[PDB]
């Protein structure tokens, strides 16, 4: 008879478990249990201690993470983790020798490393420190410095500058070991002409004068950083004081103007795959380069060029998809849009072919989410094909020799509980583990790939289940509405004993950025759960135009003009929800974070009269303020020669007037390096000039995520009270 | 039957007039009428046009201000006024030749002048541009550059750096023409070791990357700017390419460590008065320097040193008072504390005298506010002696030859309407104009000094009076309560038909900084007027310890420990108001700006239970964040060797917990160069860490005054709604 309190959410009262394993081979995996890394044998539950409750304690309680060398001989112990940006951070490291049973203490690794990684083979280490790359052929041996051009906020060797880390790679690392570890490829970035953004950091109240953080950040249209790709021969390190890395230069069709390095992918140890993109992500080129043993040079013949294009928008979902080469790198499978605009899997031959470079191996009005593995005879992938549910996720399997032999491996399993699967195959797909994120409580099981026999259940949230028994959980409808003759999915978090006859207040949850998906079949315990279970508020999300994985027709619909259709469609969907009867039209709200805050604001300022109040957290107010790689992908360049008009037209401040008809709560982090605060500061000023009263809230020194513990609780409590006040509740 | 709306306040519906004249001689004055400067004759209303509706229009509508040369031959026309800090700003200028009847166009004055001024005599001009001083013996003639060391944020010649402009001189100007204009004295400041504060400026939404403003600003304990005083011979300018200014060096008893230049005052043209202060404003020295015609040097013999001291706190109210020399500079009158700690007027002889340098010419448990004029036989001053009201202001007069011959000149006049006078005597006190700011509507009259005959009434707000007839104005009680056997005045803005039997909600208006005075007899039409006349809220202020003009016992009571007594006494006074019966104890609030916001916050965080809600605008959160000259005057140095403990003890964040028992609204300007925002950012963070919900509001690009038009209206509307919500009104 107890409800799901905001405290339950903020204090993470009801923990949801999972089974994050690490395939160490084609048949064994590592698993952390009671702070003990155990080696498990897929097949027979056969287990065994790998690292003990012990070890980890030497480095006290600061052991941030661990990385086992592929040959399982050493373990990297991360500690002193200091975050910086979405994925970047610096730590301290120690190499533990499993065999000799103790910490290597000789040629230690610098106490402020920005990135480190094992080779794919033995115990080779490559790490970036002070923006320069270093290599240690073996843990006990000394470091060999690979670069020295490294310089803060200027030259990045082996790590990404701000925009690359955020918009292109989504990772800090810019290193790539070749298979067998002979070479080490890396990218270099020059942030020289890139302009700076500078925000204040107050720190402990003891700091008398606030700090100033500056970051080379390119806003739409600004000068971007530049790139260079190198591959260095890791073997010759012992015979020189300095090795000379060879450089690969981007293809001619990309060099005429600004461009980016899209993706890196080693094919074999004498072949590497590189994808390049033009600043106007209209065009993309994936070159395949071969190592010339004679002239000790890499060649990227235009015969193996391969061009990807888009006349509807940009390339790929957020960037060209990654290639998956056959064992002998003669061919590769890659997800690309078919004639109908549906992201599917098709085959390529190393050498390009005149307007027939592909052969689609998948067809349908659904899309392939990702290629999970490629055996010598099978291609395992994940799609949203089943039951025509774009919001669902299932694991499939096609036989290379026979494209008709296509079988779903999770569709049957638990149709009730599971409709959203995540996968994880062993080193050679002998076994696989399924992650049911599906409708019901998450369920983890592993199966033998041959016959799919479910060897055993790794984790079923029985524990959680027992607890949620004494609690009044809300439900989640996941259906679709049809507009202009097209299906448009949505979801709703209905409060407990939801009576379709009564009328509840509605809260629209938004994001709606290009290729986003807020309506899916995944189980979650968030603030929306609290809102329905205790405030009796229906929280609903709607994936409209410019969204999800439903073909380019729908996604590219927003091209060159954000702050348009995705905004309208959000309003339209609310109307449709009202027509569904059980919504108290006199109490409808809308909120969102980042892109979501933008749309919230764009909706509240639409004067549509449909919404009472709204909350925007770290919203974008006008695209010229946001970074280049992201903005330009959908908006082009903010110049009169391109899309300047649409830029200036989609401003939030341009709608300050319409805010008089709404209660608005603007929240922004003070140290937000992603969405600059400048954005909200610009919005509040616009409303002040418009004589529109509203509520604001800044979070001192908080990130783009406002995710520090106290801040996290504070911001949700404050928003809760805002809704309570707005919905006449409390 | 109509009330005084917030709109009346924000739109300045009911204008209050005045009569700001400019004595051009001992018998004529200038006055702006219908954008026409008219010359009036004191005695017979005899008027006459000086400058027409015309002239001013050439420079369109940007004519910011005008300055008439003392010999009335030329007029300085200011336009293109660009503010910067409390008093600083840059403009463009034009000199209009009254005689030749047209704008001088030859040797124009630089289009970005930081400061300019006529000599006290003819048409000599001295102006600062690019931090260097220039002189033009006559308008048509070319400029003679006096300094060249001038450099932005580093070397200031003739203008004050940030802290001097704000805390010492309260003006941008650091130039002083000698009488007869032979010399031009000026101060120079080196901001070299002074640290910088840097805030962001967003500007129009069109600016893609926000600006960063940096200002050398010394926070408590930091390295201060340094000073140097020079006097240059303005006569020799025509015979050199460069003149060499002579420098005066501060007295020995001030040079051992950090110090400041207190005040400058020309005695005659061969004698100048300079006041110096030690960084620890415990000690002050006023040297009198004489010009040596032989060795062409200025001498400041220690025989004419004159020392001012304080064993209770600091010197003067906000700094040593200014000297007023006799015609022959043999003696001077200066306001100083007497044996009982009461600021009174006493005589000094050029040469100091061993522990008898003074002879008080005034006694009493009241204080002399200021010395208005010194005739060869009379000394006109202003005090709060009458009716024992420290909150009142009257004009007095003592005969030098007979100190018994002391007569009040405004006490009788209009005891009902006027109790707060401002004065303005002609060049030689032949006539004088009185400014009744008193209880009733302001009244301006001028009298002939001889017999005090009121020649005529310059302005009585009959116009305003007629309008306030159809409006329900609140009243203002100004009385005192007695604590620990001492009188402590307060005031109340009682709503219209105020019934002493009913119970109204109470709003405490605070400032309470050292030597402040919120309870006085001056007429005002502010937000407090709206609050009483329309919301029926009683707005009251209370001058407690460390306040007003009631002797050093009361003012110095707060020495070395701010955030103490002045805070408590504010709570005590609220209790006393509650005991007065007509206050609805269940709805008592408190608000304040700058120092006032500090106390509001210190009170709300006192957990005294006496207040429901409170609003703090641009508050100070801990004294180490505020500037040196101000903070140290009352707090000493933030070192363990001095007062570090009291600094750390009087923090607002140190009381975050007690805020759970109160609704708090924190407002701060984004471009506040005075109270750095860092202060509020530090407060909000403290509350967030304490898990205390509250309301915040930033004002993009607003000053310390948040006084831009739209911001002004927005911030008061927002505060009004906050109180309405808090007082269950609205
Ligand atoms: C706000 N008014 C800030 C807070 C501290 C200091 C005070 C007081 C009273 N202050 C000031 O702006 C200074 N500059 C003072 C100087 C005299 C009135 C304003």
């Amino acid at each position: 008879r107890r409800t799901y309190t905001l405290a339950d959410y903020l204090k993470n009262t009801f923990r949801v478990k999972s089974y994050s394993l690490r395939w160490v081979s084609d048949s064994e995996y590592l698993y952390k249990q009671e702070n003990n890394i155990l080696l498990f044998n897929a097949e027979h539950g056969n287990s065994s201690i790998f690292l003990e409750n012990s070890t980890f304690e030497i480095f006290g309680d600061s052991i941030s993470d661990y990385s086992v060398s592929p040959d399982r001989l050493f373990v990297l112990l991360e500690y002193n983790y200091v975050k910086q940006w979405r994925h970047s951070y610096t730590a301290s490291y120690s190499i533990y020798d499993l065999n000799k049973r103790q910490l290597i203490t000789e040629e230690k690794i610098p106490n402020n490393t920005q990135w480190i990684t094992w080779s794919q083979e033995g115990h080779k280490l490559a790490y970036v420190w002070k923006n320069d790359i270093y290599v240690k052929i073996e843990p006990h041996l000394p470091s060999h410095r690979i670069t020295s051009t490294g310089k803060e906020n200027v030259i990045f060797n082996g790590i990404n500058d701000w925009v690359y880390e955020e918009e292109i790679f989504g990772a800090y690392s810019a290193l790539w070991w070749s298979p067998n570890g002979t070479f080490l490829a890396y990218a270099q970035f020059n942030d020289t002409g890139v302009p700076l953004i500078e925000y204040s950091f107050y720190s402990d109240e003891s700091l008398q004068y606030p700090k100033t953080v500056w970051i080379p950040y390119p806003k739409a249209g600004a000068v971007n950083p530049t790139v260079k790709f190198f591959i260095v021969n890791t073997d010759s390190l012992s015979s020189t004081t300095t090795t000379i890395p060879m450089q690969i230069t981007a293809p001619a069709s990309v060099t005429t103007g600004d461009h980016y390095l899209c993706d890196v992918a080693w094919v074999s140890e004498d072949r590497i795959s590189l994808q390049w993109l033009r600043r106007i992500q209209n065009y993309s080129v994936m070159a395949i380069c071969d190592y010339d043993k004679t002239t000790l040079v890499w060649n990227c013949p235009t015969t193996q060029e391969h061009i990807e294009t888009s006349a509807t928008g940009w390339c790929g979902r957020f960037r060209p998809a990654e290639p998956h080469f056959t064992s002998d790198g003669s061919s590769f499978y890659k997800i690309v849009s078919d004639k109908d605009g549906y992201k599917h899997i098709c085959q390529f031959q190393k050498d390009r072919k005149p307007e027939q470079v592909c052969t689609f191996i998948t067809k349908g009005a659904w899309e392939v989410i990702s290629i999970e593995a490629l055996t010598s005879d099978y291609l395992y992938y994940i799609s949203n094909e089943y039951k025509e549910m774009p919001g669902g996720r299932n694991l499939y399997k096609i036989q290379l020799t026979d494209h008709t032999n296509k079988k779903c491996l999770s569709c049957d399993l638990n149709p009730e509980r599971c409709q959203y699967y995540s996968v994880s195959l062993s080193k050679e797909a002998k076994y696989y583990q399924l992650g049911c994120r599906g409708p019901g409580l998450p369920l983890y099981t592993l199966h033998r790939s041959t016959d799919q026999k479910e060897l055993r259940v790794l984790e079923d949230n029985s524990a959680l289940d027992k607890m949620l028994q004494d609690v009044q959980m809300p439900s989640k409808k996941l259906d679709f509405i049809v507009l202009n003759e097209t299906r448009f999915w949505y979801q709703m978090i209905l409060p407990p004993h939801f009576d379709k006859s009564k009328k509840y207040p509605l809260l629209i949850d938004v994001y709606a950025g290009p290729c986003s998906q807020k309506a899916d079949a995944a189980f979650r315990l968030n603030w929306a759960t609290y809102l329905a279970s205790t405030e009796n508020i229906i929280v609903a999300s709607f994936d409209g135009r410019g969204s999800g994985y439903q073909g380019d027709k729908i996604m590219h619909a927003i091209n060159k003009r954000l702050g348009t259709l995705e905004v309208e469609d959000q309003i339209e969907a609310a109307r449709q929800f009202l027509k569904m009867g059980f919504v108290d039209s006199k109490r409808v709200a809308i909120w969102g974070w980042s892109y979501g805050g933008y749309v919230t604001s764009m909706v509240l300022g639409s004067g549509s009269g449909v919404f009472k109040c709204g909350i925007a957290v770290a919203p974008v107010s006008r695209w010229e303020y946001y970074d280049s790689v992201y903005t330009e992908r959908y908006m082009g360049l903010p110049t009169p020669e391109d899309n300047l008009d649409h830029y200036r037209n989609s401003t939030v401040m341009s709608r300050a007037e319409n805010f008089k008809q709404v209660e608005y709560l603007l929240i922004h982090g003070t140290a937000d390096d992603n969405v600059h605060f400048q954005q909200s500061a610009q919005i509040s000023k616009a409303l002040v000039d418009a004589g529109v009263d509203f509520q604001a809230m800044w979070y001192t020194d908080e990130d783009h995520g406002i995710a520090s513990s106290t801040a996290h609780q504070h911001i949700y409590s404050h928003m809760s009270h805002f809704l309570q006040q707005c919905f006449s509740l409390r």
